[PDB]
Order: C-alpha cells, then sequence, then structure tokens
C-alpha cells in the first residue's frame, strides 16, 4: 500500500530493545508559577542603589529576574541620545543575598558579557532607532526623546535548568540589589544639551520582575554555583593576577581602554546603525563638510594651521606621497572646488612621520547642488578604519602632537559627542582590532595555557555559539546543574593558588593617535560555591 | 567515591523501526469554503509525525498589481484537525499553527517567502504574466514532533483523517482595482498535498500520553472583555489583539512587497505620497480635488503649514516650472475648531532633481517623522463620517495605485503589531484575580522564554519538560466556581483627531487545554477534568 | 506576592523532583586546548599530518584547524572564495594504528557545517577576505594576512566528553588540500603563475584534549559517509556494499572543464541573489549604454550599437527598450548596445540576447568625470544569467560573435574555481531534478516528484540550505544504537541505485551546456572497539 514492499520484508525479536515510540509520563512535584513584580527602595550612596526585598511563605522558589526601567522624556536642546542596549549599561552591579550573606553577584559588564548572545535580552534591554540615534532638540521645550520603558534580563544560575536549577527560599528573606551607573555612562550628547541639569533632573526608577514558584512538599537538595570575579589590571600594564583561586570553572580575559587622559569627546557616532561599515560612514560623512569646499575664493572659517588647497584641473591633488582625486560636477563659474589637505593630522618630531586624516582619501566625486547651495557626494574611495572613528578629540589637540591636530572648522567641532559607554572592549568601538599578540596564563610559577592566535576565543564562540567572544578557558565540561561541575584544582603550598595572566600588546606607531590609548587587562575567574539549605540560603567557596 | 561516566555511555538497542516519508493527494469539497480530507489507513504505518502540506500556486496572467501575502501557506490555512474514528484527536485554527511556526525561519521560508512571490507584480497585456505558477511547503507542526518518535501519533489499524480548511483566496492576495479579481477567484483552485513522516514498528509497545489542545475565543468588535468557558486543566493562557477591518474597503495606500521590516513599510508610503507631495508644473498643478491646498514654495525654501515647516529645495526646475507642495494631502479632525491630524505635517526637509529627460522630479533625502501606524491606516479611514475635512486630496493617479490587503492573521492596529494597544490586563480564574499587569511583562517572559521577537502576553503555568512528563496545569473546582478564565484589558488612549482611533479592535484569548490519548480500542482524547 | 487565588488551588501519589537533583559526581577529567603543527608534504596534491601521542591526553573533541593567509602584494584583481577556510580542505581522515577511525570529503564536512553560521566567519567570511580588491603598483598590498579558523565537525562532538574520541594509541590526523587555484577569485591582469608557486598553505590542528583519572571506556558506533560522483551528465548513481545506512544525500554539481572557468561579474561579500545580479548588471552597463560624439569605437564588428531616438524607446525585434540619460553634451548622443551578448545554434534561430533583458535605462552623464551615472534599471536578469561562464558565450555551438563587449571590460572578467557550488547557478536556487528514485537492490525505496525530502532535510536540521535527503534514524544519537537501513545480501539487496529525471533546458540558452555531476552521499554504520587500540568495524 503506502508503505513501500522492500519495507515490509525488510522487518516482517529475540533482544532486549528500550522503547522509542511511547514513555512513562512521571508525574511532576505540585507547584504553581507567578510573574511577580516588585517595586524597590532608592538610595543614594553618591552612587544610585536599588534594594528588592522578597520575603513571602508562599514564593518557595525564584527564577528569571527582570529589571524595568523608566527612561523619562528628555526635553530641551542639543543632541542626545542613549548608548546601545541602555538598560545593560545602566547596570554597575547586582548581588542576590540572604540573611547568611551574599548568594550570587554580578559586574554590570559580566552580565552584559554573559547577555551578549542572547538577541531578545538585548533587544529588550533598549536597542531602538527611537531610542540609540542621536537627536536633537532645537527650542528650550522641543522634545529631543520621547519616555520609554527598558527591560532588562539579569541572567543568572538559577535559569540554566528551568525549576531544576531555581533559587529555593527555606522560608528566608532575598535581597536583590541593583547598584546603578552614573546617567553619564548611558547618554551621548553634545556640547550644546544641558546635561549639568539632565544629571540633577534624572533619577533610575526600577521595578524587579521574577517568576515565583508555589511548591507543595518542596524536597530541596544541595546544589552548586559559578560566581564571577574580574580583576581589572593597572593601566597600560600587560599583567593581571586573580588571588586565591581553589576551584575555578572557567577564566575569561579580554581588553579594556581607559579614557581618563581624554575629555570622552568624539568627532562622529552612527546612532542605531551599529556595523562597523556604519561607524567609518558617519566619520567620513562628518570630515566630507570640511574636507571639499566649493567657495569663491579661499575658504574662511578654518584656523591658520590649516593648509586648503585649490583642486587643479587635472582632478589630482598631491599630499606629499598621497594622491587624491577631486571631482564635484555644477560648480558655478565664479566658484572653485578647495580640498583640505590637513583635516586632522599627529606628529611628535618637527621634520618626520604625519599621520593626516585627508592623506586617507583617494577620490571625491559628488555634484554641487545650486538650490540647497551644498555639495552632494556620490562616490568616496578612502582608507578610513574602525580605529579612526575611535579616536578621542583630546589626543588630536594634546601636548605630544607638535601641530595644531584638529584643524576642522568650528561649525564641525560643536558636532562633537561625549561617548561615555562603560563596556567598551579593546581599542576602537566595535572590538575588532586584536591586540593581544600572546597570550599566557601561570598558574603558580609553571604555565598553565599560552596561545598566539585568539584560538579560546574561537573556542568560545564555537561553543557557546556566541559571535562576540572572549579569549576564555574552559574547565568544565561536564553537564551543568545535574553534575559537580569540573574545576581546576589549586595546589596551596606549591604556590599554585593564583592565576596569573600575561600578556604581549602588539607595537603601535608613536605618530599614530590610537598609541596613547590607555589599555586595561580585564581577566574574570568563575569560582565554584556549594548552595546549603540548613538553616537558610548559604553559600561556601570550594577549597 | 561513586562517580558517574561521563566519558562513555551503553548505547541502548531502541525499538525496530523503519520511517519512509509518505506524500497523499486528497479529496476536495465546497457550503461555500474549501476542505481537503487525507485519509491515513495502513496496516504497517505503526505511527506519523511531521505533517506537510503542499500547495501548487498557479500562474496568474493578466492585467492590474497582484502579489501573495509574506508565508501565503500558512495564510492559506483557515483550520486543521486530525481525528480518529472515536473523534478528534488534535485541532488547530491556521493563525494559531503560524503563531506557534512565527520563530521557525525554516518552515517560514517554505511556506512561500521570495521577492518572486510576495513583491507586488505588475501585468500590462490580457495576456501578460503577472506571476509564475510555484509550489509552497506549509509544516503543520503538531504535539505529536516535540520528542520524534517518542512524542509521534501512533496508529494500529485505526483510520486517521487530516482535514485542512481553507480561507478564502481573497486572505492571501495583495491587488489592485486594476486586476480582476473576479474571474481569478472563480477560477483559483486551492491543489493540497499531505506528506508525513510514517514508521513502520516491529512490536511496538504502545503507553498513554498528554496532549496540549489550543482553544481561541474572540471577543466582540470593540469589547474589552472575552471569557474561555469549561477551563479544568490549562498549561498556558495567550491573550493579544487583532483589528477589524469590516467598516473599510480592506483598501490601503502603499505596500512594501518582499521587504517587511519597518523601515521598508514607512519607506514605501513615502515614495508613494511624494508624487503628490511635491509638484513640479508651469502654474498651479491639476488634477487635484478643490479641497487641497497647494502652496509655491518661496524662494525661502521654507513652506508653512502652521507650526510645521517644510523646506522643499528642487534642482534643475525649468525656467517655465515653479515647485508646488501639497500642504493637505491627508487630513482628519472630528470637529472644525480640533486638532488637525495632516500627513505633510510630518515632513520636515525634502530635495531632489528634476529630469528633463524624464519629465519628472527624482528625489535624493527625505526629512519625516512618518510611522508604521500611518501606513497601517485603511484609505476609509481618511474618508470616514467622523472627519468634517474631504481626507484623501492626494490625485486620482495616486489613488488608482492603491491595494486591497485582506491578511488574516494581522495583530495590533499596525502591519508590524509594534504599537502596544493593552494599557492594563486583567486575568480572572473563576471570580477571583489570577494575574493582573500594568506593563507587557508576561509578553516580556513569553519573548525571553521562547526566545522569540514576536511574543504574546502570555500566562504559562507549564514549566516541566514536555512528553516525558504529565504537564503542570492550572486546577479547577467546580463548587467554588472556578472552571472559567475571565480576561478584561484597558486599551491605551488615544487623540480622537488621529484616524488609528477608529480601527475596530477584537481582544483574541488562547487556552491550551490538557487532554490524555488513549490508545484502548483505537486512538481517542479525554479532557482532563 | 502570591494571588489568594493560587494559594486555595494546591493548600498518596509519587513525584519526581522537579526542584532539586542529586548532584552527581562525574568522572575526574582536565580540559586542555591542544594545539599542534604538522609536516607538510605533497597532482602534487598538500597533505599535513599532526599525530597526537600522549600519556596525559586520554580523549579528544572538537578538531580546529587554523590557517595563515599569506599577504598578497602586486598588481591586478584578487580575493578568497567566501567561507575560504572550509574551501581549502579537499580531504580529513582521523586514523589510528588498526587504520582509519573517521574520513570526510572537503565538501561534506562544509555542507555538515553550513547551518552553523559561528563556524563558517571563523573560516573567513568578511568583506577583507572576500571582496574583490585590487593591486595598482607590483608592491602594493591586495590582501592583508590574516588567519582563519575551520571547525572539523566530528561525531566525537554531538554529546561532548559522551561522544568524544578515546585513544588511551597513536591518533594521526590527515589534511588534504586543494589547490589554492580553487580558493581564488582573480582576473587576468593578477600573476596567479608566480601566486601558485609561492602560496604554500600554514596549517596548525587545534583539539580539545582531556586528561581523564580512571577512564572506563565502552564501545560507541559512528556515522561514516560515503559520497559517489556519476560520469558527467549521467543521471544515475550507486553506492554498493549498503549494509546499515543512517541516512542517504542526493544532490548536484557544475562541471566547469569545457569552460575556462572565468566570469563576468562577482559581487564579493555580499551574497544574497541580488547582490549576485546587481553586480552583473553593473558590468553590463559601461558597454549597454554609451554617451559619445558620434558612433562608439572600441567595440567589435559584429556588434550593434544603435543610436537612441528622440522617443527614447529602441526596439530591439519584440523587445523595447526605453533609454533616457540626462545632461548629455550638445556634441554627444545616447547609443545602446543592442546585442551586448547573443547566443542562438542556428543563423535564422532564436536569439539569447542579454540586450534585450533590459526594458529601461535612466541616469545622468557627468562633465567631470566624462562617465555615466545610472539611477534605475529595469530588467529582467536572473542568477542562472550571471553563472553563465564567458567561454559559453564565445563556444563554437555559437552562430554568432557572442562576446560583444569592449576590449576593457573583457580584461575585468574574473577567474572562479570555486570547489562546493552546487546545480547550475551560484546560489543554488534552479532545481533542475524534476523525479528522483532510489532503489534498495532491485525494489523501489523511495520515489519523489518534488524535493519533499529536500523540505524534510532543511525542517529537521534547521537549515536554510538542504539536499533531497532519506533519513532512516530518528533515534537520539550516542545514547541509543542508531536505526539502519537491513540488507539482504541473498536477494542481492545490499547497495543503493539513485536515478533522476534531469529537467531540460533550451538548447539556445547557454547554461543548456553547463555540464552536471550527480552526487549521491551513503552514511555508514560501523562500530567503535577499544580493544587493544581504536577500531572501527563496519556494521553488516
Ligand atoms: C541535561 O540533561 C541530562 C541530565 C542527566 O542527569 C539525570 C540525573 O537527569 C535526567 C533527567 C532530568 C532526565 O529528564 C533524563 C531523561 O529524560 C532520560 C534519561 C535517559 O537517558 C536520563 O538519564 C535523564 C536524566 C539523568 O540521568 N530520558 C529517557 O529516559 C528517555 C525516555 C529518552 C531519552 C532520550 C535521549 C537519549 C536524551 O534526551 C539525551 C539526548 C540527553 O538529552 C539526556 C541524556 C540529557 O543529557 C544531556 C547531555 O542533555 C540528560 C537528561
Amino acid at each position: 500500500g503506502a508503505m513501500n514492499n522492500t519495507i515490509i520484508n525488510s522487518l516482517i525479536d529475540s533482544i532486549k530493545r528500550s522503547n522509542v515510540f511511547a514513555v512513562d509520563s512521571q508525574i511532576p512535584t505540585l507547584y504553581m508559577p507567578q510573574y511577580i513584580s516588585l517595586s524597590g527602595v532608592m538610595t543614594n550612596d553618591n552612587q544610585a542603589i536599588a534594594s528588592f526585598e522578597i520575603r513571602d511563605q508562599y514564593i518557595t522558589a525564584l527564577n528569571h529576574l527582570v529589571l524595568s526601567l523608566e527612561l523619562p522624556e528628555v526635553k530641551g536642546m542639543g543632541r542626545f541620545g542613549y548608548v546601545p542596549y541602555v538598560g545593560y549599561k545602566c547596570i554597575n552591579h547586582v548581588s542576590i543575598s540572604s540573611c547568611n550573606g551574599v548568594i550570587w553577584e554580578i559586574e554590570g559588564e559580566e552580565l552584559y558579557n554573559n547577555c551578549i548572545n542572547n538577541t531578545i535580552a538585548l533587544k529588550h534591554s533598549g536597542y531602538s532607532s527611537e531610542l540609540n540615534d542621536i537627536s536633537i532638540g532645537l527650542t528650550p521645550n522641543d522634545t529631543i526623546k520621547e519616555p520609554s520603558t527598558v527591560y532588562v534580563y539579569i541572567k543568572t544560575p538559577f535559569d540554566v535548568e528551568d525549576t531544576f536549577s531555581s533559587l529555593k527560599l527555606s522560608d528566608s528573606k532575598i535581597t536583590v540589589t541593583v547598584t546603578f551607573n552614573p546617567v553619564s555612562d548611558i547618554v551621548i550628547r553634545d556640547s550644546s544639551f544641558d546635561f549639568e541639569t539632565f544629571n540633577k533632573e534624572f533619577v533610575y526608577v526600577p521595578e524587579l520582575s521574577f517568576i515565583g514558584y508555589m511548591v507543595k512538599n518542596v524536597q530541596i537538595k544541595p546544589s552548586f554555583i559559578e560566581k564571577p570575579r574580574r580583576v581589572i589590571g593597572q593601566i597600560n600594564q600587560p599583567t593581571a593576577t586573580v588571588t586565591e583561586v581553589h576551584a575555578a570553572t572557567s577564566l575569561s580575559v579580554y581588553t579594556k581602554p581607559y579614557y581618563g587622559n581624554t575629555d570622552n569627546k568624539f568627532i562622529s557616532y552612527p546612532g542605531y546603525s551599529q556595523d562597523e561599515k556604519d561607524y567609518i560612514d558617519a566619520y567620513v560623512s562628518r570630515l566630507l563638510d570640511d574636507l571639499v569646499i566649493v567657495s569663491d575664493g579661499p575658504p574662511t572659517g578654518y584656523p591658520e594651521s590649516a593648509e586648503i588647497v585649490e583642486v587643479p584641473e587635472d582632478g589630482i591633488v598631491s599630499i606629499q606621497d598621497a594622491d587624491v582625486y577631486v571631482k564635484i560636477d555644477n560648480v558655478p563659474d565664479n566658484m572653485s572646488v578647495y580640498l583640505h589637505t590637513n583635516l586632522l593630522m599627529f606628529g611628535t618630531r618637527k621634520n618626520s612621520f604625519i599621520y593626516n586624516i585627508s592623506k586617507k582619501f583617494s577620490a571625491i566625486t559628488g555634484t554641487y547642488s545650486d538650490a540647497t547651495k551644498r555639495t552632494i557626494f556620490a562616490h568616496i574611495s578612502h582608507s578610513i578604519n574602525i580605529i579612526d572613528t575611535s579616536i578621542p578629540v583630546s589626543l588630536w589637540t594634546s601636548q605630544r602632537n607638535v601641530y595644531n591636530g584638529d584643524n576642522r572648522s568650528a561649525e564641525s567641532k560643536a558636532k562633537d559627542l561625549f561617548i561615555n559607554d562603560p563596556f567598551i572592549k579593546g581599542i576602537d568601538f566595535k572590538n575588532k582590532t586584536d591586540i593581544i599578540s600572546r597570550l599566557e596564563v601561570r598558574f603558580g610559577n609553571d604555565v598553565l595555557y599560552s596561545e598566539n592566535g585568539p584560538i579560546s576565543r574561537i573556542y568560545n564562540e564555537l561553543l557557546t555559539k556566541s559571535n562576540n567572544g572572549t579569549r576564555t578557558l574552559t574547565f568544565n565540561f561536564t553537564p551543568k546543574i545535574f553534575f559537580r561541575p569540573t574545576t581546576i584544582t589549586a595546589n596551596v603550598s606549591r604556590g599554585k593558588d593564583k592565576l596569573s595572566v600575561r600578556v604581549v600588546y602588539s607595537t603601535m606607531d608613536v605618530n599614530h593617535p590610537i598609541y596613547y590609548v590607555q589599555k586595561q587587562l580585564v581577566v574574570v575567574c568563575n569560582d565554584l560555591y556549594k548552595v546549603s539549605y540548613d538553616q537558610g540560603v548559604s553559600i561556601t567557596k570550594i577549597m
């Protein structure tokens, strides 16, 4: 009939077989879930702290923590926008504690790092054109940003195996403490924007939600938990050490820039569009206003240090060895095409190598609009990279620079934006440039691991199915929750009770502004702890 | 110390079976609605799962604009029911099957999601091919696929009939007035074929199982309440809104085609308006209603429509011609001295260049505040009785390009289901409040838990692993009157002078009831009470 | 707080605890990422051998082969194929002293990793690697050196530590490489001769090694793929000695032996169907619409370049082309190449003209750059057009000249030798199989008129690029003995014969002349025995 004759004959007994077509439906523990939202207590210590107390005889267990934030209406003048995934960037520290002490705690960046592969959680935290594009206010009562609510998923080890991994409450008081980063960190604004009044008026409005469970005759057994510990190395130092490492499941290593020496102001920002090309295109777009000028006679409004050359009939302008081809259509007979040959320049010695941003352009084509009296650029051939877009304005106009540096117009310089994102990694905005040439992890005196390529990041990205991973050394390949995690055992007597991380940073040119971007080595260690439920919830470090 | 082996495992010998992909041609019936019945009866088909319904879409020849709805295959389905001689084993509404498959990109692509199918193609001559014939595959996700062979529907000499009820072709087609739909509806016939993975099991040992059956309840038009009666054991409860376009002719100004992003919907609308928004003509433009206020753009370039300023600068405009702006392209007002919702006011800057060769304006950059809601307003609502103004001040040429959209699975008030119209949700089990929220936190949880971008306000009661465990359900007490689920929503406030305020709403409540699958004297399901 | 309706609903029967679990102490082990430099050997194919022998290393899984791509300096156009790393691989074989434990063909490893976005990105998928870069001076850098990571997906990764290859024995991983010609897209201007001579594969094999204290090894099962390629254009292929098979995949591949592998256009990193079409349209437009003072020069005598009338419409037979270019100088006129690319087998029969595939062309002439800037193009160009090798236009079969493009355009043509191309087009869109018949022995096992098996393969594996696959194993892997198709040697039921029916094409269309190759992949079941070293045995 429907089944083929070759199949029926292949089947139509003497061996014991496991049933793959039916299963015994196990009766589970009698419970009832409920989404519970709580309003917290706001404190200033002058850091914003929100405390949420969970105490109920019927809330037997809980997991899936979601912190909601009410972002206010932003009215006034100037340019303003929120950082991508604003909600995650608001968080400085989170700590779930009982009367016996801290059960679990995470740093704001580490929670984000754990949620970087969760697209849904990142969207909920605030990732829209309404929130992340840089909006402009024209009148003191003009609405720059409309009020919005963001949802931050606080990923905890209690979510791993849903009900099985859930934090149990043996009639104990659980307090979730959320420490907030200053509003400066989550905002991208210009000089025109009245940040002084904004910082004063802004208040974090949080609300903690969780899936609560009412369990009838709960049978609680002890469990294991992984607690992260980050160690930040000294400025520009290629070393960091994690002390008292006794039982670790993993070890992550990454870099962070230190923009302390700068005013955190940058020439361009793409907004909601976060691709590498989007960052580059925004920078090229900002420079082009001053790079190619259509004026009657030499252009005015530029510093005396600026060297603006008229484009010859051949269209090619020679800035040293570099050739720039500039051809603009429909230019009035009374006007000429001009090129800024030193828009942004850097040097350490008077007659040495020069890093000129104008030299990074090979071809510029467009058409002059008589109606709008502005140039409309068609095709741009350049060698502008993600690093160029990531240079603070301070480094161009620094003491180390023998030249003026920023030879842009006053109009362009006014459009510069303050970026204080607390979760920037590497030396560029997209964390593209791998400044670690070699990594060395020493457990005591002996070398635990060494690599010349980011093969540990490659394994991290592959194993966790993440497109943005870190150089991570995983020690636990055992199933979580149902097994005691596999940890690196420490020998205190032999001095093997600390993890020392040493990197070999890539050498950069002294005449390139990015050389002066201070680096910081971050080392994260996931320590194993045992969750005991005898006389309340309590954790103990595995040693 | 006793240790569990994590490096080796005893390879258990499974039940001796043989899978086979079986395709069946059904029986078409009509009354007034199309029905396809597929009978599965074979002594060797021991079990089955993974139902796939294929559809042969015909060649579309003639004149006018035509296109299929995205994921056309899923939109064709009105209802699906897997039944035995003892009765219905499982059944789902067309929309609910789509809702369950919205997170499956592969299943959505197979159902028909291409530029060849979803972009709006145009026919010029009565024998011009608008759309080429194509075959679409609709994955009928059933609870028998959850744990593959373990969850599969067992037969054993019993007859299984899969009944597929189809929505009218009107629902799956986007067309203009120029297209001869009358002839198309008459000529169109659904050509289905049901495929499934059949299993021939040697000495099958069948044990009873559990199944979740969805039940949707649709509220009255503009009623913020809906009640699901006889709830005894429910695994989940979903709540969402749907627009009712009965008061309209289902015609819309623009559609983006295959490109389905929010920006794509907006860009298509801006593109359609721009033809009438900025006019380059010798003297005042003609062909517009008397209600239209087309103002000549001054040397300054700025045209002031009340408080709103529009900057219009078009290059290479001939000396005999002038630049004009339609200051009231689309407007709405309940009263003569109320707020006015003007679409022309939603534009801040328009720049372009007039082409002498093609005698048309080529727009370069447009600065506007157009949203997804604007693109989702039916043309009928602009020209409604509530409007003291004309409403649609567009040209006859533009109005002719309007498209009929009858997608049966539209949610909320906009085409992208962006705008949340529920301000407060109240769920009652019997008469006592089971759940209440002021924020879409149940939806945020639904999206997080399912790893989905398009979720609903869902109340999940079952957090226990499926198939291997009896699902955790909300227990009912008939004596205490707790044998029903009543949903009440508070709709979000909007200004009466906005045309979207007049979009009729319908509250949809879906309840997943628990049933026990018994295999004694044939396949039969029993409601858990 | 918990609602009053809930507390009353709760506040004899054996219940399984879903809120707490006994934390089982696992086998004492220690993982370590181990990287090894191999031994390079040399139709003089590159072979890399990696020997794994260590007393500490007890088991291994997750093989990742890294490759150091060198700096590419010189003149001309050059670029790497998308997912370059996977394309480099010709064959991989994990073997012991007892023989081959597991082996896969380069294409099959890629086919298994086509649904893994992370693994495909790591192998080399960037604008830096896949976009076609141009060198101007003999010392100009075309491509900067880069490292690519190829994830060698093996059955030892399925259930992590449980599925891992135990070697408590010397394990040798042998990686055979495809020639550099296969992984490179270049023009005639590029000195490939010197590049092929200078290029050397620089591999390094990484794996997650495990040091297990008192390992308890039990036997396991493994699926080994076997591909059979049919004779050129033959619609039949047979896989012999089929005794226990878990699956059977069937697909088509183009054979470009009769061609010089040169193509008119390539989109680079942008790999969408529209990207492939847009690149082709962009390349043709340079010669399709010409703005010149008098008739255009530099084209063959065979070319028919007609001046566009005041009306704007040029009639190439039944087909009408609307061409209107703005700001054209007073001394110049708009011209249209009416036979840019044409094909026919008879002098006065059907003509496949690429110029006929255009309905409207609009743009503006730039006086500054002296070139036309195209705004909107209305055409009927498909993925197949972009996939036609240049050889076929200028073939002996063609009565006409064929390639009526300028010498400038013809110079820009690129050699594409990608080893993992499927179907007849670059995006594997066109379905050329009309019917599929699979026979086990002499009896028909499966038959289909539609790609319902491909639909099931795509659905079940959650892949957007699947093949016509017959799966026999729906049983959980590693923890169960896989369900296989049983053979009957006496009845002569020990082979799988695949017969297809290709949908025939128009002989006046150049794509008809693209050679086909039927590919049939069979996954045979093998038993992994650990008695006196690692060894595999075919289930019969
Ligand atoms: C993470 O989950 C693990 C917890 C282990 O630790 C324990 C203590 O907790 C268990 C729980 C909570 C179960 O639900 C089990 C289960 O359902 C089993 C088997 C019986 O092997 C089990 O042995 C367990 C089992 C444990 O040992 N399945 C069955 O009997 C049936 C009727 C079918 C099984 C089908 C396949 C073959 C199975 O799904 C496989 C593909 C894996 O997914 C599982 C083995 C899980 O391994 C992993 C690595 O994912 C484990 C359940």
